């Protein structure tokens, strides 16, 4: 019986982390399961006020050119895997909007790093390596464009117009390969050994397979090209003329397939039919035979098609054997065996659908946790429904997505919880409490402030004790301690029109002191966690005494935590 | 009393929450604390194109310039001491700014940078007869004019100011010059008083400075003298703002027509009226009390009929450390945080004036723990007449273990507490992003909404202005008009298809999109991304939205509807086409 503790009182912590994505709002936001509340919002491609992110020196660093862009729209988060179970480092992350990727480091709840995608239109989805651990990021590009795209030719048709299927190393999160493939790219998942890897395509349709193995061969080889001013090595995955690439097999599949799922046995990728009212699932383990041509058909490697409702999306697992599917049309989740469909498909009369439940409404993506693992524990199931309608309070013509908790621990699904989300998450991964461990303080050797360092030693500068103005031309550079509830600098003088960049190093050791920069009426703002050195830079436009402040309460002093930047007239 | 709600079950109030350091307004279902929309004000939002969109930036006027702001006080407009459910306004203590959203379709339409002055912290709105004006305090104390010959704060033309707003029209309506500077502030149930508490009577710039006073106090404004100033033309100006401006100053022991200073320790900080209105209520902070200021007796104060200010204090309750905020049950009970203490003190205001007589009675009721060091509280219908005395929000800044750890950064402890009954009871933890400080709970039939834009609402009527010059109807028209090196594309959408799907401009064309949403159906907003250039923003139904960009690339650039519309939703997508600069006459 389906019967977990849904309400978490005061003083008793969650469960499980659920990271989901921010939707077409651009940031990470960590929530707790089951009591669904956002313990934490992580800024990736928003701008964020409260800490700075998209202002600070730090992070403009880690955005690179793309700090010029104030937006992103999120989809795919994922959880970084050794021998496919989650290991808690990374977190990675889908922009289609600016066509990038982002990590999370899980330790720190930020992102450390960024990548946007050469040579490539909007990145959409995305999974990760399981086996032996999350080597690559794969990530669709998902709209054809012409190479090069330079503005002599337009044409979709062409045969230099396509887009390509990425892979980037999650280490150093730079690009590790690119396949040309025919077609768009939709969803993507990989198998458990690291050889496969699959995504669905539109525009009959397919799955198209990846030997990740045969690139990675050509690419040691050096049998590669380059596409423009990027080094990556670029694979040709398309069909030429009906002869198939050593890198990929078409493996058809009916009109327009969405989700692309595998599952948490290893056995299966499974395509969601969205037109059509099934599921296509592909055997991993026929692919070996299907890309040494021991196979008659493509069409060889499928051994299941159920048919299960209209508009079938996207495919979850509680790890008994069951798969959840969400039907976009029929506005349920349905509760399917997959041997049992597998067996129907060779012909046997066997009812391999065990329930669906009416959710609310029109879902697109689900999640059961731990899924992309071999440890899926069929605990828990989040539906992420796109029209809420009258399930909250009314809240002007905007609407917020209805993400239900399911128990899906016993033979019945139960709905327990509708939880509203703003600008659509679409998805979410969900750990175990004690599969993440995040620092309390940070450490003073933190790559994610590693360049303000190094620009410190330039200065001559102790970051843990020093408290000096530079000058240098017209730039000043002001370092200081903080400890609530002062400044280590409270006042300092520049002449109009400076460029002024303010570090500030937390040397409080107290876990929770987070201090806050503010610099009234010129749009700086930041946030200093203990131990932490952050940076911005700013200039001094205005003449006249202008006071900062720090933002974040830290004291019960904190509204007399200020100073004075005194501003010389030209 | 219901505690949570379940699947298909409804809130029974709204919650709005400032966004903190984040810069939004956020809107929660009371009591089950879950965040139901997310309101841009001073944040640039990627999801809907605040501070992208040329209609927020039109908004936002010259601060669309600044991605941040830093919110504390929401406040809902009122009717005879009732919120009449119009408008929300907020502070930006961080680029000096107070924002206007309109209820009815849940947006942001106004916001002002308050003139001469450096960062706007408090804030609350007049209550009787409505609310007329917004008032707003200016924190830090600066030279006028503030042109760098001059720093010194002890200077005599050094100092803050009190704001007054004009609620409807968003412009300034006043200012008055005081002594020390300003925290927070509340309104009286008559229109006549206004009153604030200043922790700054020192005009100090170091820590050790601002605390000397034994006492600072609650200046006391008679908005009455005020308005019949402004009337008779006895103000002056400020640099280029024709705001007109009083001095509420005291000169040499003599006090102005509009202030009284009414000593009160020591720095204090929340300033709230009791919702039978017969208190402005001070939070002590440094002094272990609350000092209650009886309103009915500020008239005889600004008449001379009392010997000293101290006279209009009919009580002072000793409470706990650190005495922050005070909120209000509608029953004779009062609601007190204590940082220091990490608890809320809940104290019955008529018992506690008969102590200060000497009278010696118990007037505290309860003291609850919170979790852990409460800034301000807000109880349900607090700052009404309506005071229903249902619901408790604390909202305390150190959550230590009550969350699973998420690294350095910890969320802020919102605390629900159920004060229906005479014991106070904990009732959820509610985690928040970046320090909300402070909510503002209504009923739910408080609030009504629309689903549906209207077409002629001042959100987009500039758009339709421009619209119109170029002959364009927004609800038929699917059509590029050129214009130089600008191009103006204004299209219909109707999920799932844009009207307008593909363009051609020149490498370097500055391109307005504009999509009107002739969707006449709930909830189907449609978006728009144009990939790689940093482009996004969403129309909802019977909304027209625009935004403008360089085309500063050439090739081919797909646009795509970022929001989730229809089952066809990923087919509604479109091509720009830029031309190379090489193929088009060449400038320098
Ligand atoms: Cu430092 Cu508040
Ligand atoms: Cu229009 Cu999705
Ligand atoms: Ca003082
Ligand atoms: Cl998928
Ligand atoms: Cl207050
Ligand atoms: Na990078
Ligand atoms: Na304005």
């Amino acid at each position: 019986e389906s019967k977990q503790k849904i309400h978490v009182g005061p003083g008793e912590l969650d469960d499980y982390y659920g990271f989901w994505s921010g939707g077409h709002q651009g940031e990470v936001r960590v929530l707790g399961v089951p009591s669904m509340r956002e313990l934490m919002r992580i800024p990736v491609f928003n701008v964020d006020s409260a800490t700075g992110w998209g202002l600070t020196n730090e992070s403009r660093h880690i955005m690179g050119d793309s700090a010029k862009f104030l937006n992103g729209d999120c989809h795919h988060p994922h959880i970084s895997m050794t021998d496919g179970k989650y290991d808690g480092k990374y977190l990675f992350i889908n922009d289609k909007a600016n066509s990038r990727v982002a990590r999370i480091r899980l330790d720190i709840m930020k992102c450390d790093k960024m990548i946007t995608v050469p040579n490539v239109q909007a990145i959409h989805g995305l999974r990760l390596q399981k086996v032996p651990h999350t080597k690559y990021v794969f990530a669709n590009a998902e709209f054809i464009i012409p190479h090069p795209n330079d503005g002599k030719v337009f044409d979709l048709q062409d045969e230099n117009s396509y887009t390509m299927y990425n892979a980037i190393d999650a280490e150093t999160m730079e690009m590790a390969f690119q396949v040309i493939v025919d077609g768009n790219l939709d969803n993507t998942d990989a198998d458990y050994t690291g050889r496969f890897a699959a995504a669905t395509c539109y525009n009959r349709d397919w799955v198209v397979v990846f030997d990740i193995h045969a690139v990675e061969a050509a690419v040691k080889a050096g049998d590669f090209i380059t596409l423009g001013d990027s080094k990556t090595p670029v694979l040709d995955g398309r069909k030429k003329d009906g002869k198939d690439s050593k890198f990929t097999r078409y493996v058809p599949v009916p009109k327009n397939p969405h989700g692309c799922n595998t599952s948490s046995d290893g056995k299966y990728f499974i395509a969601a039919g969205k037109l059509s009212p099934t599921c296509s699932m592909i055997a991993i383990d026929k692919l070996p035979d299907l890309f040494a041509g021991k196979l008659a058909d493509p069409r060889d490697v499928i051994v299941g098609e159920p048919e299960l409702g209209l508009g079938p999306l996207h495919t979850t697992f509680d790890g008994r054997g069951n798969a959840y599917t969400t039907l976009f049309i029929d506005s349920q989740v349905v509760k399917w065996n997959m041997e049992e469909a597998v067996r129907a498909y060779k012909g046997e009369k066997v009812n391999y659908i065990k329930q669906k439940l009416d959710v609310h409404y029109q879902p697109g993506a689900l999640h059961a946790s731990l899924c992309e693992t071999n440890e899926a524990d069929g605990k828990w199931l989040v539906a992420l429904s796109k029209f809420s309608k009258d399930r909250f309070l009314p809240v002007g013509p905007l609407h917020p997505e209805n993400d239900q908790l399911i128990d899906i621990s016993g033979d019945e699904m139960k709905l327990v919880h509708d939880g509203p989300t703003f600008a659509e998450p679409h998805d979410c991964i969900m750990a175990r409490r004690d599969q993440i461990k995040t620092k309390k303080i940070w450490d003073r050797n933190d790559p994610f402030f590693a360049p303000t360092v190094e620009m410190a030693k330039k200065d001559g500068i102790n970051l843990d004790t020093d408290n000096k103005v530079i000058r240098d031309g017209n730039k000043v550079r002001v370092y200081m301690t903080s400890m609530a509830p002062a400044f280590g600098v409270q006042e300092f003088t520049v002449k109009q029109g400076d460029e002024v960049t303010v570090t500030i190093t937390n040397i409080d050791q107290i876990e929770d002191v987070s201090h806050g920069f503010v610099v009234v009426n010129h749009g700086v703002s930041m946030e200093i966690s203990p131990q932490q050195t952050s940076s911005i830079t700013f200039v001094a436009d205005k003449p006249g005494l202008h006071w900062y402040y720090c933002s974040w309460f830290c004291h019960a002093l904190h509204m007399e935590m200020v100073g004075r930047m005194m501003v010389e007239p030209a």
